[PDB]
């Protein structure tokens, strides 16, 4: 638990997100700060954060956003480490002369967190442009952890009970039908991300339901290719739109693929 008296906290928002400032042993770390209502508090907000909290400590990867601590003061805060440029959609949205071999890098790195977080058998369930955070434009982060589970020891997947408001179009096909999350659940939403970056942060199925959606990939119909993305990164973005879950590729045979030098499997 953080010290408030060590937290400032900036007033122009980034309930809300600030940016501030947190007071380490020495140097003082630049903060990105989650903040929940004490009085008109909502329990299952609170419950998320508090999960939330609970996976990042268990973490720790170079491509997965550090968490700082929980501070509980004027309200309840959730600190992490700063990644100043914010989220990969709206930075591609602003920043449109991004390099190939540059959106490459970033979705690497981005599948080097999520082998990790694979090996470390945690499903993430919210994999999109947006909840990817530029550390520079060189250096991309996991974040948003709120929806995430960790496995069972004797199963791959998570099992919901029913439908929740999810972000479907980023779920693969067995997480809408059948309500089960497993990293290869994660590769397809993977695929969508790297749809949104190389579409300079635009939104996946514009204008379709999330009905309308389901029924386009039963059909077995995917999205197109976004002009002037890389042939070779369009075709990974189809292999991680396998439909069935035991012929999608895991994370380990993905992050190989986003690889700009030579390697053996
Ligand atoms: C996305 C908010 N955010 C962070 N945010 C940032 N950097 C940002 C830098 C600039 C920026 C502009 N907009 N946003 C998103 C705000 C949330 O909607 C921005 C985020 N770095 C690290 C962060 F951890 C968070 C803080 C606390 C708990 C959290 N869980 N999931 C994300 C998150």
């Amino acid at each position: 638990y953080l010290d408030r008296k060590l937290l400032t906290l900036e007033d122009k928002e980034l309930g809300t997100v600030k940016k501030g400032y947190y007071q380490m042993k020495k140097v003082v770390k630049t903060v990105a700060v989650k903040i929940l209502k004490n009085e008109a508090n909502d329990p299952a907000l609170k419950d998320e954060l508090l999960a939330e909290a609970n996976v990042m400590q268990q973490l720790d990867n170079p491509y997965i956003v550090r968490m700082i601590g929980i501070c509980e003061a004027e309200s309840w805060m959730l600190v992490m480490e700063m990644a100043e440029l914010g989220p990969l959609n709206k930075y591609l949205q602003q920043n449109r002369h991004v390099k190939d071999k540059n959106i490459i890098e970033l979705v690497h790195q981005v599948s080097m967190g999520m082998k990790y977080l694979e090996e470390s058998n945690f499903v993430h369930r919210d994999l999109a442009a947006r909840n990817v955070l530029l550390v520079t434009q060189h250096y991309a982060k996991i974040s948003d952890f709120g929806l995430s589970k960790a496995l069972r020891a004797d199963e791959n997947y998570y099992k919901a009970q029913t439908h929740g408001k999810w972000p479907v179009k980023w779920y693969a096909p067995e997480c809408i039908n059948y309500y089960k999350f497993s990293s290869k659940s994660d590769v397809w939403s993977f695929g969508v991300l790297m749809w949104e970056a190389f579409s300079y942060g635009q939104k996946p199925y514009r204008g379709m339901k999330g009905s309308e959606v389901t029924a386009m990939l039963e059909k077995g119909e995917r999205m197109g290719c976004p002009a002037g993305c890389p042939r070779e990164m369009y075709d990974l973005m189809n292999l991680c739109w396998t439909y069935d879950v035991e012929n999608r590729p895991g994370f380990a045979a993905v992050e190989l693929r986003l690889r700009n030098y030579y390697y053996d499997v």
